[PDB]
């Protein structure tokens, strides 16, 4: 075995076909599956693996009750093979109401965050065991990517904020090798505030693009250099922004190095890269709520903050469904490395008051250099039909 | 790992003993098990395993109802090893209402077909990566074989058709390298009407044996060339058809060019393979239903439209249960190529009004050189006593 | 991989210790556990698995009714490693209401039976695809051990059965090289009736203790000289008697060529070996009836048939329990091969009449050559409170 | 595939970081879970399993109430992964009312025991075949370890007691060589009584933590020389001591080489390790039940009886909720050998009485030399809204 390098060009793409689906919930009015959240895909070499983190609970139990909750001493890191649902056989893998796990060609990392709010711990576990652990710095939750970690050369890199959800936060990045966190970049750039990071391989460094909480619906991206440990930073241009909430396409704009200040506040985890000066970009379909999906291309909108011309829109869920966080993931081909995302299909509560659960599935689509057409591909589950 | 030839003789064949039956319907009144329909069984160089299309539901589970649907959102392609039932821990490798697999001896692909009715998305999945994607050419129900493609030298083969499926469609042969759509050939020769080919590799070709749902009660047969991607086309000679509805076996009648015109319209996936100028054929017991399933060997019907000569018959379902879709594979033996077929059994809706679901389950049978006896294996499911 | 040759001396043994235990009906209580009947263990070269005839349903399943008929079309062979019990992912390897399997060192093969009573047929398995098959040749229920077969030097022999189950019926030994039946011998020698043959490997022959359903309640031995393929066979001398029923303790008598006479109508599937001129062999504790199981050592008991000289009793179930059926399999040591056993443990119908069912759990003891103390391992359901 | 050494100095431990949970009470809410006791860990090479001792059945059942019973024969050794939960496709390893396990490179050892309280009988099972036997010498309840055993080139030694737990009692150390009883030393030293041994590799030789249940709450400490076979004994210096019941902190006192007879009767499996002349252990919070679990460092306290200075607190089960059994495993990294610990959390009888069960689930934690924080991970579930 070797150490992924990633050392190859970004696939072509055209657009993204249909991958997988888990059909969780629609599965768990008549079987046992877990009650997860803050799903996300990675692989390793050979296929690929779906993470969530569980809630200690299957749905038809009463402990599904409240399950709202981010945060328990319950919850793990549950890991399937890519469209193997979440079955009593599943495997949690370390303990976690945060995580963030990749492979470096050799073996897997998992980042694991569990304990108080004021004190977490950071659990890093490669090869099937515990190698590290460094202590929350801020005191104030803290918290890492919800998705792949990236590893360059046996390197791997992840990105952690503990501090305020509405203000300065304390934003690092940790470089891993062999599960030994060898060195700690504090964040740097204008990214004015970063959470749940959707990173990706870009050779010979790591790109982020990820959630800004506080005064941006436009979305901070990270930089991040595996030799020097060096991280500059900023926001995706385009002038069609992938936070939620946020202004209508109409109303809307950016900036290459500030948060928009429109609506800027809160949001969900999403997702973007760059081809050429364009941008491909996910994101809800409603702009202020957590309805449907889409992803396109905005024309020039990785190097423009005016450029508001998309081109190539796929509806992944419909807008009469809910969609939730969504990140990205990087499949190796024979010539290429190609961009693959997730979308949580959440159900349940706060929004959903026909049971007292929450929980979600999954669907995954990966770029392709050739066509594709039109669909959309919801949660399908019932609630008025569901365990009571 | 090298690449499969299949440059070995079909074996001696004096008819099929019994290989597997995997007991779906009833285990599901007693365990949690997956709505399918759609089987097949593919086979790698070691073992074999069985496909089908599930419902993204469990049998006994509210979103069982209406499972008669062919294309919902939530159809993924189910794959488990042969005879182990469709447990909640059954891997779903794409999303599909419509998919073919094969093995190529190096890694598993699957053609996966889902989306619109009117712009449906095929997605080609290789050693667990999408490698491409075709959207429908013909922008009517994109559709593809629902049994095993077939690979020689790494070059894989597979049907697809777009279009009516009550006149003429625009079916098309797509060649595969590691997941590439490398040529596309359109078909060719006297074959008018073709659905759901049950391919099998035949040295240094592919040949099919399809359905023709427009005027055709006879087969449809379809040899493709590798090498150069030539396709010719016509139907199986023999004068007892393979299709169901047909006419009865001294009413009917055909032709080795053109569809024989008696209740050729709609139909049932089967399949046939050549042995000298004799056909090894299985089919449905009921001319107009699909009830029961039968094997036999007609005496040049291979080669003389006339011919109703049938020797070596087999019940493999009694005239009395009920049967279904039904397809080839072809296992590597020691010295040559053998022949297998499974036979979908499917139970409840439409023709079923005790329960609201529709599922099967499977029965698999092999070619012998042996000797062997009689008997009939149904479903053997009480629709009276299930799940509500 | 090499062959197995099992040339080594047979292992020092002074009794058996435990070494494993399913507790399928305490499990089926509370949990999807398949029905079975007819269980039997075999080991690859790393490991042991776990057989079973299924009756093609889970025990809290409305189609559990009946289940003590032994031959429906519903009925196949579960595969587990030994020690997991039949749970929803069991592997269902062929179709079966008789089977025998075993693995001659690079491959397994399975023996399966299954088809009308007049004209059964008998599936050959060799490494994962089916290789031939045999038809009934006395149309009166083709059957064979119902435990493993022998393999050496890559040739396999198995015990099979046709004819009257109260008179001279037809006995075969065949001889299977990778699926292929090379051979077949009938039998000879002047054992006068024979089934389910407990077989073990004595090398450079297979040697095997079977059931005489007709006149005797001594045991057939069955000899069988794997490179010319003859056969000789007699009964087990042993004053101690190891069928059921039979005669007590004190009336009892046997003899080294002919059936006692002696309660000799009807039977169970037993087992014995030689250790120099003496026997090991189970048994169940009561006469008449399938309650208890023992193990003992009967001094001369291989040769002097007027010996009745027990020592090192064991009571694996005590007496006041159900067993079952019993066989022998070989697990080969770093110098010598050792000889274990199970114990099929029959709960329900018609003995037990609190359920509607019929179905088993087992016990698996060792040949040690340590010491070992004393108890008793039944099946431990309780009916007065199963599921109805 | 070499033996392990463990030739590897002890990690820096400044503390311990969260691992593993497995959640399985709540699980078993809503999903066909077993009862479980006396759980442990252990790990090959490459990844870690929970091993515990089956009740034979899964919770909700009727055969889950009187599990409060310690020995019965249905009770077996139960082996998954770490983090998957005892589901009903999880392997019984042996029949065992107590058990030890290890891996020594090469292959798994079990050690297991069942069979009539004054008559016991050991089996061992290494590389999946019985290998050797033993029969209970003191015809008073043959127990063992309860946590992982330890092999060091090829030689696995575990700790068996037979006799009292109340008095004099007679434990062997057994050394084993691929399941072969290669040597048995007896007890030797200032130990006076040993049970439940939770013990670690310390090349060239292996230390043990025990539990007198006597007249000791402090601890007995075991030193096993692998090359000699030589046995010496004490206790565990430090003033806080490791056992329950016990003394509060400002009364308790131990001693070097005697039993402190300080409400010494009755234990709890525990562990302890040295670091320099310092030790570190964990306990149960409240003194005299089994609620709330901890560890710290002891300064001095592996080698001063008068040392009571407590260094790096951390809760691990808030003093609220149930622990249990505890021990310690051992985990090989690059540079050193690492220790870890699980902590059983016992739910229902005696002490509940909500349900007529008594079951576990497990928290695990391991050495670092990192950083850490505060938490805690209880069980969870709530008894008041469990199974009848
Ligand atoms: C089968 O499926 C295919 C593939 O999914 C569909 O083709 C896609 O259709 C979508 C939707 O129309 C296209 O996405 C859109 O592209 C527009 C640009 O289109 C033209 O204009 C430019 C500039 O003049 C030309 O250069 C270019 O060639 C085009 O002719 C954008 O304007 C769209 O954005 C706007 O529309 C959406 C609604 O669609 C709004 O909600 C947005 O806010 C915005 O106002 C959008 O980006 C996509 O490019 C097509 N892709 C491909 C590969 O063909 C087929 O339509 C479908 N077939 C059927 C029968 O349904
Ligand atoms: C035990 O199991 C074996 C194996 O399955 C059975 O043997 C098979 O029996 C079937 C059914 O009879 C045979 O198939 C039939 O072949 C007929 C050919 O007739 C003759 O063929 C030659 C010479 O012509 C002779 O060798 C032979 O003796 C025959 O007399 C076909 O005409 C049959 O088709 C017609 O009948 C069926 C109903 O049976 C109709 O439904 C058809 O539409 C059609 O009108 C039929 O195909 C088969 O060849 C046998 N195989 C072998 C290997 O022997 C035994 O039947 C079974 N035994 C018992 C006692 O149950
Ligand atoms: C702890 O566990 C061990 C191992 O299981 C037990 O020791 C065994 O005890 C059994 C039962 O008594 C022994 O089996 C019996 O052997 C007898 C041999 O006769 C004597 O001769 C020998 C040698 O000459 C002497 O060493 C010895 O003293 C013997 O007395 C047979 O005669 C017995 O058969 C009769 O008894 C049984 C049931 O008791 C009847 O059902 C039969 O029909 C028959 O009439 C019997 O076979 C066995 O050999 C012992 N094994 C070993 C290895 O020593 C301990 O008993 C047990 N301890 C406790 C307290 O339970
Ligand atoms: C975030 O997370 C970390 C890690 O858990 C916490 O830091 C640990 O805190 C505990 C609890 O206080 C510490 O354990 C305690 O250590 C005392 C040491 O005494 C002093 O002396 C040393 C130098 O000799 C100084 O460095 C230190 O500041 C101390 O003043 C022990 O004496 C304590 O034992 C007594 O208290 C406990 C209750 O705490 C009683 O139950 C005992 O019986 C006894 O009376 C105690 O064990 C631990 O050392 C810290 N570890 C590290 C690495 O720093 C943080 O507290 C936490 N932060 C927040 C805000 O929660
Ligand atoms: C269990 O099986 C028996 C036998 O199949 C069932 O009893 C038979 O039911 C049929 C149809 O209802 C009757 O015509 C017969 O008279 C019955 N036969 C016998 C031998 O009793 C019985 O109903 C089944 N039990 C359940 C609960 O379904
Ligand atoms: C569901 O839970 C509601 C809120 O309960 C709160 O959270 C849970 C987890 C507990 O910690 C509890 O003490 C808190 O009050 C309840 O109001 C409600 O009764 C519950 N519903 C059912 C059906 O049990
Ligand atoms: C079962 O479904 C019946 C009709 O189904 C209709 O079409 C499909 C696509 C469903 O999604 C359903 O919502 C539509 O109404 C219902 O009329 C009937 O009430 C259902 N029965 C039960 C017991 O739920
Ligand atoms: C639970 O069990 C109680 C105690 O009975 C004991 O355990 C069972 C398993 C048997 O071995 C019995 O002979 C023992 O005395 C019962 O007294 C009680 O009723 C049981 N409760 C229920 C609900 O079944
Ligand atoms: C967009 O949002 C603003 C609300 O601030 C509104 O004035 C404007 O008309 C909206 N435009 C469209 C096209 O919805
Ligand atoms: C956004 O979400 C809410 C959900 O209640 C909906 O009522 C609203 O109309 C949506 N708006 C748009 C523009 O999609
Ligand atoms: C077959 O059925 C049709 C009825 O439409 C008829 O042409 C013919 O007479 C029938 N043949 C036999 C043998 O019944
Ligand atoms: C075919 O099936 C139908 C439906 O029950 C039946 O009524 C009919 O008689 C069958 N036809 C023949 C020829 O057996
Ligand atoms: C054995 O059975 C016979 C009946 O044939 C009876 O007379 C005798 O008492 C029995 N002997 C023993 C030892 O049970
Ligand atoms: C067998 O059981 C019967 C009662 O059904 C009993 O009388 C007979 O003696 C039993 N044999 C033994 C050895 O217990
Ligand atoms: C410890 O636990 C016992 C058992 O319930 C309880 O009575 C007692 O109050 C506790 N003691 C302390 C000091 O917390
Ligand atoms: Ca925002
Ligand atoms: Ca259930
Ligand atoms: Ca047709
Ligand atoms: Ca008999
Ligand atoms: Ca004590």
């Amino acid at each position: 075995a070797e150490y992924r390098n990633w050392s190859k060009p970004q696939c072509d793409i055209t657009g993204f076909a249909p991958f997988s689906k888990d059909n969780s919930i629609r599965l768990s009015a008549g079987g046992d599956i877990w009650v997860t959240r803050e799903p996300y895909v990675s692989c390793d070499p050979d296929k690929c693996y779906q993470f969530a983190l569980g809630q200690g609970t299957t749905l038809n139990n009463v402990h599904s009750n409240n399950t709202v909750r981010g945060r328990t001493p319950y919850r793990t890191l549950l890991m399937n093979e890519l469209g193997v649902p979440f079955h009593l056989g599943t495997k949690q893998v370390c303990i976690a109401w945060s995580s963030s796990s990749c492979h470096d060609g050799k073996a897997w990392l998992h980042v694991c965050i569990t304990g108080d709010d004021k004190n977490a711990t950071a659990s890093f576990i490669y090869n099937g065991r515990l190698v590290d652990s460094v202590v929350s710095w801020s005191k104030e939750i803290l918290r890492t990517q919800e998705s792949e970690c990236v590893c360059i050369n046996g390197t791997c890199t992840v990105v952690m904020t503990d501090g305020s959800a509405s203000g300065k936060a304390d934003t690092k990045i940790l470089f891993i090798e062999e599960g030994k966190i060898v060195h700690t970049s504090t964040l740097s750039g204008s990214a004015q505030h970063v959470e749940e990071c959707s990173c990706y391989p870009r050779y010979p460094g790591v790109r982020c693009v990820c959630r800004d909480n506080w005064k941006g619906s436009n979305r901070p991206i990270v930089d991040i250099n595996i030799k020097d440990h060096s991280i500059v930073s900023s926001y995706v241009c385009s002038g069609l922004v992938g936070d939620t909430p946020r202004k209508n396409d109409s109303s809307s704009s950016s900036h290459c190095l500030d948060p928009n200040n429109e609506e800027g506040g809160h949001g969900v985890k999403g997702w973007a890269f760059d081809d050429g000066n364009d941008v491909w970009m996910g994101r809800t379909i409603n702009e202020t709520s957590r309805l449907g999906y889409e992803t396109f291309k905005v024309i020039e909108g990785w190097s423009n903050p005016k450029s508001k011309l998309q081109i190539n829109r796929q509806v992944i869920v419909d807008r009469g469904n809910r969609s939730g966080y969504s990140g990205i993931f990087s499949v190796e081909g024979k010539s290429c490395i190609n961009r693959c995302f997730y979308v949580e299909l959440i159900r349940g509560r706060k929004e959903e008051t026909e049971v007292l659960w929450t929980s979600n599935s999954i669907v995954v689509f990966c770029g392709t250099s050739g066509t594709y057409g039109t669909g959309s591909w919801p949660d399908g589950a019932d609630l008025n039909l569901m365990p009571i």
